[PDB]
């Protein structure tokens, strides 16, 4: 039997359609994304800042390219400048300034293929951004998602500006995380494949160089859904939102089966992110389309933006 804890979750804010992409920037401000905001039934997703002292929401960015609305879905903060890297299911990769300006980084990848819409991303400590792309081609192409068919891809957006496709044929690739050596070198990539209830691992040999794809962990449950967002704590345990299961799974450093589960007071956790230098985990969820927080046993693994 896998042990289960039921910590107290505190609701932070709600009314966030498709709440996802929790992230802290270099100044400790907190942001989330609302991928399912629509205008006239078309995509009009938003990036929002939340004042954690009051829960008040402020729309930061409503991205659109040549009239095609974005579906922002996952975020990382940069290290050398206070800007958000945002995976967008319609626009691919965005770099979003706090003043609301933004740039769409890649309409094509390094090999001249149309870019795919993206969902989650993770910076390694060298500044390369690893990205899951469960959508089909980016706008202006018609919107498609790899829920049933295996056309989701993985990318590495390198420090040279190359948008390198590093693998393909995933069925809705979701959360992504990078494991680092004590000396700081990245060496393992973990990638969720949501409906298959699998976590995959790769050896990282260098920037945009992964090999030795293997099943690394197993996500419990037969509910619709599976692994969504994930992040490491400071002991390199991987905490994984299990959308549809009412739990966050905890894997030890060597993977396999969860060593512990965390019961949530909602069915559809979608993403999680630690507040820097605390044990506090912020969790987005799609039952109530809301953001919550709870206290974990130890601090989070430092994000790239927290390194020097």
């Amino acid at each position: 039997e896998i042990p289960v804890i039921e910590p107290l979750f505190t609701k932070v804010t709600e009314d966030i359609p498709g709440a996802a992409g929790p992230v802290f920037d270099k100044n400790g401000d907190f942001y989330i994304v609302a991928p399912y905001v629509e205008v006239n039934g078309k995509p009009a997703g938003e990036i929002l800042r939340i004042d954690l002292k009051t829960g008040k929401k402020t729309v930061i960015c409503k991205p659109e390219v040549n009239g095609y609305g974005g579906i922002p879905a996952g975020c990382q903060c940069d290290r050398d400048a206070n800007q958000l890297f945002v995976a967008d299911m319609r626009l691919g990769l965005l770099v979003v300034q706090t003043d609301g300006t933004f740039e769409e980084i890649a309409k094509k990848d390094s090999e001249g293929r149309r870019m795919q819409g993206c969902a989650y991303c993770a910076f390694d400590y060298e500044g390369n951004l690893w990205i899951t792309a469960p959508a089909g081609e980016v706008a202006p192409a018609d919107f498609t998602i790899s829920l049933q068919e295996k056309f989701g891809s993985i990318y590495c957006f390198t420090t040279d500006g190359q948008m390198i496709q590093v693998d393909t044929a995933f069925q809705f690739p979701a959360g992504i995380a990078v494991r680092h050596m004590n000396d700081g070198r990245p060496y393992q990539l973990i990638v969720a494949e949501q409906p298959t209830k699998k976590l995959w691992s790769y050896d990282i040999k260098g920037p945009a160089k992964i090999e030795n794809k293997k099943v690394w962990g197993h996500i419990p449950g037969t509910h619709k859904g599976g692994a969504a967002g994930m992040d490491f704590d400071e002991d390199n345990n991987l905490l994984v939102a299990n959308w549809g299961s009412s739990h966050i799974e905890v894997f030890g450093p060597d993977g396999g089966q969860p060593k512990m589960r965390i019961r949530c007071p909602f069915e559809k956790p979608s993403a999680l992110h630690f507040k820097p230098q605390t044990k506090t985990i912020f969790v987005t969820e799609h039952e109530n389309n809301a953001v919550w927080k709870f206290e974990w046993q130890r601090n989070g693994k430092k994000q790239y933006c927290e390194t020097l």
